[PDB]
């Protein structure tokens, strides 16, 4: 569950600034 | 999609690392 | 890399109504 | 974050698919 804070919390964010 | 194999590579080792 | 835009698009909002 | 190993099931066969 560690994976799934830090995973997302990277990807949510970077999701946000690649503009994917 | 530029953002896919700068994110996506730290997130599909992150995934192996965080134990998914 | 063209696997982008069809596999996040969809996890940005399976991230939101998955409560993450 | 118990939406972890359904979204991220998906996603870890959605990259090996997809060749990121």
């Amino acid at each position: 569950a560690k994976a799934a804070a830090a995973a997302i919390k990277a990807i949510a964010a970077i999701i946000k600034a690649g503009g994917y």
